């Protein structure tokens, strides 16, 4: 319950740090396009079984497509992420797109 939303700027410091990417999202989006550097985990996955990733780190970020699973699981998250350090990545992708960083799509 104190998850607060960054820039793909900031995410991306934290990438350095350790920080946990997740995506929850369709893998055919993500394998079209996918970030070396975050966890792979299709929303139904943790809203049908529910994986505290939280016990694999102390900081956990998530990013959708569009902001339009997080947005739905973002309550998901809060919840099963306790009170820990939680961010949100604003739109998405899209931005660390935008924000001047390559892709990486899965050959």
């Amino acid at each position: 319950m104190a998850l607060t939303t960054i820039s793909p700027h900031d995410a991306q410091e934290l990438i350095a740090r350790g920080a946990k990417l997740i995506d929850i999202r369709d893998a055919d989006e993500y394998l079209r396009e996918h970030i070396p550097e975050a966890d792979l985990a299709p929303l139904s996955v943790l809203e049908q079984s529910g994986l505290p990733a939280k016990l694999r780190h102390e900081q956990i970020i998530f990013h959708c497509q569009a902001g339009k699973r997080t947005s739905n699981n973002a309550d998901k998250l809060a919840a099963i992420a306790a009170p820990a350090e939680i961010f949100l990545l604003e739109d998405g992708i899209d931005g660390w797109k935008r924000a001047g960083l390559p892709v990486a799509v899965n050959k």
